[PDB]
């Protein structure tokens, strides 16, 4: 049994032309466009030849240069239009109208491909390990988060899902039952502001799915913490998502994050790195019972 | 009377054009252009500045070649008149306005949020059965697309008539169904088709409704899903509705998740399918009293 | 002392070029554009005349037709470009680049003006009177809401502000102190779905600013209920706002809305109309005290 | 060390271009076009299909007239070569890509959300004083524009260092300041400049901080306001920051609202202004203990 979300953000789960085109390399992309235009010019060029209104046209090649010069609106005036036919005068209209729509679509896509905010999502980095340790009387599940590029994407919001197999009192099996892990939702502390990389901290309370799990129970647990971080880029109001996961073994008990902060200079080497201090090995449940 | 939202989610001067079908959208535009070319072509003829123009037809080819900015140079402009030099300006400016309406209509017609979430599907039925002691109304949602949805989120309303103690009748009362609102669990991480659960508690409009009352009842659950397309800046939306007959009592969804060679296989044939299980005939209210004693 | 928000949605309170242009009539709008283009053609036409590379140009008028034919990219070829000068060849570049930006800006605006969702906000209608009456044991402040056009804008969300003069224990005067009136926020019942016109219902509870006010107290009260309704149009994901107000005298005690529903045919005449039934004249506070 | 957000809200291949100043934005583009015209012009010369072309300069005017789609017809295309007929296609297609980047950069550069809320202003100072028994941190926000903001909403974070009982130091702890989140009162109806209030209760990071501690403290309040421009589909945003010295203790905002002939007059000179009032020297915590006994 392997994981459901990989550290980078791909799902290990199998099943708008714009959204097709964005996922395509420039190799393949440039190519869509050239074709889409040629096939219109081929199509319309063939209709001029079916119309033979035309000036200086001698072969197949001559009708092409016109079709293009008409649709692109160049019109050198070596190949002009006359009045002797009804059919050619009206084709030019249907062409120039359609030559507008096909253009708009292509530029719409061309923009959507370049506008895509998928690039900004790359510098968004998650810590490699999640750590459970004590923090102000309470046992806290913690992980780091931030951006590798300082300028853009400071505003964001974190959420976390917990995926585990489940069986109900009634016996129904829920394979990937997810429940939301509170990373600051009720307070508005999940609305992040990534000046620097921040430690996101889930407080292990009575509502926490980690309530009754101790240091010993932990590795003997088949759970996965999915982490979704979505933020708005600084130069553009366009927002992008970023995911990483944490399987059971990826969570270190008794550990605490290595502070990356030292003018303010941010040390990106220490980012993923963690250290352990003396931390109770007990479930947050039993710690709270003995606290009372 | 009928429903208000169909299974496919559809309900029962610029907006007018984007609401139209493509087939017509283009047809209107063709007219819209001809009528500008007719109008402006007629003004060139009223101006007769012109070169090689002989009849009505000749002024047209110019009007078009001017507005489309082709200009073959068989029909050029001279200087002898004031009127023609300035018309060309008013034409070329107005030729941008018309163009903008078209591209405007494009961008909008395509990037509408119904057309983005077309890959999001809702299960054909809702089901009412027991989950961990609580009676639950459930339906299934799923993305066929691998292109995930940013800030995906579920919500549902119940459209049923009701009457107050004071004798006030509300013909089409709407009360929101909780589908994870208070916990955050209504913000979906939607990869595998999820089974959304409304826990029929005290606050549920389904609190008092039993197995034998279910068919006799007259109501409509509307299910709405809004996120953002990961790749575009534009929103996606998926609606669906469950009328009283599509809400199966005492049934469960067939699991769509299987482990197949370092990957998990989702069977979308099983997506809609449901199976019957032993489930109480009482309302969630009446079960609460039984368990209370 | 008059109101702060008028029934239509204007504020009785005194104090991006796109947002300037949207508010302008087509009379004035068409006009901005024509000017913006002429002034570029005048400017660039004058630079061709400063350059005198040119073919068949005789007066001021001749340089204009070129400047236009170059910027609009027409180029009839009665006025072509030669090679004898460095200056003209490079101007054409600066023109065609700037002739792109000035165009883009104009079409950007032209779209933003037509795309404006201000029109859809018109058919959005509010009831003329707000009514306080009993509804399932509880005293409820109620008002109607809906769209005059059936097709578009069914999804919306209601919120309500309450504006009243205020003075703190410490003596600070807050002239237009607003507090949010719960019209279904905590439940998600404020997320409307306007199949038909709906009665929005504020439950007068211990949190309600109308808690301690009875039928007698009501007219002797200097309060205003601001009502913001914002919804997304059906054909376009573009969303628009719509406001109406309710001053103290606009709220009828003992009254209940006339049901507009009777296939389903919606009776838009009865929309604003209301009727009174036997309703307790007591503050929701004292009614709850005697209920216990 | 310095702040992270300035008073004006600004902090301390495509995104690279939209982040640039206009002056440069255009300059880059001029190059971007010349280098395409140079490149393609050189391919026409490598092709030498051409009419009236004599030197290097002649191939340029064509390359441009072809890419810009001008085409004067002094330099036309013939049929004798295969190579030239097909280059023109690759050129005219690639001439759209470059154009799209430019318009792309336009649309984006202008409709960025900082540039929309430029009319939203924040008060220069924050103030800490008493309101209806509760100690309150307040700041003022205001729209100079009459064009209102759809779904306007306030939020604030406090950037202060702290240390846990277990000896864990958090260099730049962020804890959200409540400015109406739980009630809905953080959704602003923003016409008149509002005085946003954080009630310094048990949950406030300012709970324990007194008058004499205030200056000695090292923290940063960040204030963020997001709504939508009523007229455009695009978002607007206003940031500002209040460093420890901009938070006046025991002060109050001067009222900006006056009744003047069937209308109300807002004085924006008074917007930023504050006045001192008798206010306790204790923390909101210590006042709570005094009142408790
Ligand atoms: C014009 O310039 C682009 C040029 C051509 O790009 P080309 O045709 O080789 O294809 C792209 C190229 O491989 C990029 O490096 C990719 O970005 P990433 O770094 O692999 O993500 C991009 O993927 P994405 O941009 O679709 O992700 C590919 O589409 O690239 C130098
Ligand atoms: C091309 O067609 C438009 C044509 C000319 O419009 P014109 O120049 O007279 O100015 C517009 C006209 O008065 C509309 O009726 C107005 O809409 P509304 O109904 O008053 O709101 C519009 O305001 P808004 O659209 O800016 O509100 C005005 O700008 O109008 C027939
Ligand atoms: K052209
Ligand atoms: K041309
Ligand atoms: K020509
Ligand atoms: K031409």
């Amino acid at each position: 049994i392997q994981r459901y979300v990989r550290k980078d953000g791909k799902c290990n789960v199998h099943h708008d032309i714009f959204t097709t085109l964005v996922d395509l390399k420039w190799r393949f992309n440039l190519l869509i466009f050239v074709m889409v235009y040629t096939v219109t010019w081929l199509f319309f060029g063939m209709i001029w030849w079916l119309i033979a209104c035309v000036t200086n046209l001698n072969g197949f090649v001559s009708a092409f240069l016109f079709s293009i010069e008409t649709e692109t609106t160049i019109g050198y005036g070596y190949r002009v239009i006359t009045d002797k036919c009804p059919e050619g005068i009206i084709l030019l209209l249907i062409q120039s109208v359609l030559g507008s729509i096909v253009n708009a679509f292509m530029v719409g896509c061309m923009f959507v491909k370049i506008s895509q905010p998928k690039k900004a999502a790359e510098t968004l980095v998650f810590s490699t390990h999640a750590v459970i340790s004590m923090r102000d009387g309470k046992l806290c599940l913690m992980f780091r988060v931030g951006d590798l590029r300082n300028s853009h994407i400071v505003e964001a919001s974190i959420r976390a899902k917990l995926i585990k197999s489940k069986q109900t009192s009634e016996g129904e099996f829920i394979p990937l039952n997810q429940t939301d892990i509170n990373v600051g939702y009720y307070t508005g502390d999940d609305r992040l502001f990534l000046v620097s990389p921040l430690i996101i901290s889930h407080e292990i309370n009575q509502q926490s799915p980690f309530w009754e799990i101790s240091k010993a129970q932990l590795p003997k647990e088949e759970l996965e913490i999915v982490v979704i971080l979505e933020g708005m880029v600084e130069a553009t109001g366009m927002t992008c998502q970023a995911r990483s996961s944490y399987i059971t073994s990826e969570i270190l008990w008794g550990y605490r994050f290595t502070p990356v902060l030292t003018f303010y200079e941010v040390d990106y080497n220490s980012f993923h790195e963690t250290y352990e201090t003396s931390t109770p090995s007990l479930s947050a449940k039993e710690l709270a019972e003995l606290a009372n």
